[PDB]
């Protein structure tokens, strides 16, 4: 599990976080970033100590200080920030700390050595400025694609520590969906209600496979590659309309996703998938507490002694904000050359016209960059 | 421009169109119909005017209204709808216009005089019916062999004009390939990857020739005749495995294809050719814009004043859907086609290019 263990553990932890998010929003659209939560929490590990540090290490499965962990995360980061990503994915991590706090000696440089980033310093007593700083951080490192943060409203004058994670993603498919084949079509919600939404259609040999839940339900997993085959999007949905998405959601796992990839076969199919555009701001507290990280959020219980001695010190706010667009090209600014509407006879069809799960993965490392549930596109 | 010419100009325009298709799908299978697209665009000529009409005429090289052009296309059509075609080839053209539109007086009859068909009228406000109408048209004139159209997805309530062209082709060889010699065999993709696909084999004296691209690459052309010698399929591919198919594809022309035919010699060989079944639906807009026909697709620029006066009038959609089946029956020196090849189906009497395509993976 040679330093690629970190990508795995990382992903694995992110998925567990996502599950809590999904169980709290059954029926609502949710896009999340497993990779991102792990990354910002790994940074957070350095500022902690005591039982607070223990909960995070126990929940993540690793220690950011052990030989090879930090370097593997840096490597992983560099690997996704490569040349192949044509402005398709942006990601930031940021820990804001009250400016006056006296930090422990060696904290700053130790942090920088392992991440090549700094804990940000802000004057929380000046709250609108504080709030503006935090939002602007996010805006400037995600090319202005993330709408402003809404949870920062709880940032007051007693705020001493805030952490944020934000990512934007709009990939360019290996094979773009043809514009002319995008049409209206009924989407069956979970209500039993219906809505007519633009769905894209494409015929192609698709990596595909069918799994069974631990209690006998059949689900289909389709893999859609992005340009270059670095990243791909996995679409997963229950065979039977009656089965609710939670059937899949509750058994999800980073390992399970690798298993889907491994058993797939390229088969000709006509794919009908809804266009969709999700944005989700997640308040990380509940999900973190459900994973056992309770001390970090409680004042006077939280041990953040690796960052500072100033007594009251805890996470006042932990947010993740993600936006993911799924359209035909992934670039209408440089309108494709695409001319072929259909390239082959496609008998068997796959119509994603009921709530589905989507996974965006970095194939080389098996890192789950995004994971979401579309309940209504 | 007189009439034996129309088959040529027609074929030549279709080949330019196909070249745009292949340039945009380098590496993907593609079956196209040069004759098909010329025919439906020739029909479209009548509904246009202004600079829209000019772009079509400049790119096709002829005017459907000049003395003898229509008559020749009609003849050409009848000549391939003959008795010799034993349910091997089906083709349709169809221009669908919004029912409510007030058509200019004399448009309809002038159209029917020159084509012996009518512009179809549909209620585009009722979009699934519309889509159904367009699909079913194609389904009834192609003996049900063409899978439904996916490009009609863009037909909405504002659609006023759509054009389609669909062809099905499964010919019966002059000399069937024997079943028992069809075996598996490695086909070398362009990737470098490999695949095992049913290849057919036959020994015979085959019309064959060899040409050089304008930059020195040798390519072999093989001629496979269909029953009666009316039509034949030309198989073309580079001598050297390293040369990509586009080296041939970018220099192709209707004239070139007539040249291959004229320099061929019947020589005994053992031909090994992959069995293949292609279907491709093409969105003609890009290819047509690249050939200079940009106005017909733009709202409020497009001049379709010979069909009607109702202001917003333009081509919302232009599709071609083609399927071709190449099997054994249709019901010393070796030539092993085990790397991407180009195929051309030609009507020999007129030298019309009915089908043209590239098989990157069979």
């Amino acid at each position: 599990h040679p330093p690629s263990y970190v990508a795995h553990l990382a992903s694995d932890f992110g998925v567990r976080v996502f599950q809590q998010v999904a169980q709290a929003s059954k029926d609502r659209n949710v896009v999340f970033s497993p990779y991102g939560v792990a990354s910002v929490l790994a940074m957070l590990q350095l500022t902690t100590g005591g039982e607070t540090q223990q909960q995070i290490q126990a929940a993540m499965g690793f220690k950011i200080d052990d030989k090879g962990m930090a370097p593997a995360l840096r490597h992983l980061y560099k690997e996704l920030m490569g040349p192949w990503n044509k402005d398709e994915i942006s990601t930031t991590d940021a820990i804001f700390v009250q400016r006056d706090l006296k930090l422990v000696q060696g904290f700053m440089p130790h942090f920088f050595r392992l991440f090549r980033s700094t804990v940000k310093q802000v004057d929380f007593s000046e709250v609108e400025r504080a709030r503006f700083i935090i939002n602007d951080w996010v805006k400037t490192h995600t090319k202005g694609m993330i709408s402003h943060l809404l949870g920062t409203g709880a940032v007051d004058q007693l705020t001493r520590l805030v952490l944020v994670n934000a990512l934007y993603f709009n990939g360019q498919w290996k094979t773009p969906f043809p514009d002319s084949s995008t049409h209206r079509r009924l989407f069956h919600k979970s209500d039993g209600s219906t809505v007519s939404v633009p769905m894209m259609a494409q015929t192609n040999k698709f990596n595909y496979t069918e799994f069974t839940t631990p209690d006998g339900h059949y689900y289909d997993i389709l893999e859609l590659p992005y340009h270059g085959d670095t990243l791909s999007m996995f679409i997963a949905a229950p065979y039977e309309k009656e089965v609710p998405l939670s059937a899949l959601t509750n058994i999800l796992s980073a390992q399970l996703i690798s298993h889907w990839k491994g058993n797939m076969t390229r088969l000709p199919r006509l794919l009908v998938l809804p266009k969709f555009s999700l944005e989700t701001e997640v308040d990380l507290r509940k999900p973190l507490e459900n994973l056992g990280m309770t001390d970090m959020f409680r004042p006077f219980q939280a041990d953040f002694t690796s960052l500072s001695d100033q007594e009251p010190l805890h996470v006042a706010l932990a947010l993740q904000k993600v936006k993911i667009e799924v359209n035909e090209s992934g670039t209408v600014a440089s309108s494709s050359t695409a001319v072929i509407v259909s390239a082959r006879m496609a008998p068997e069809e796959i119509i994603i016209d009921r709530p589905f799960l989507f996974v965006v993965r970095h194939n080389p490392t098996g890192t789950v960059l995004f994971m979401g549930q579309v309940m209504e596109p």
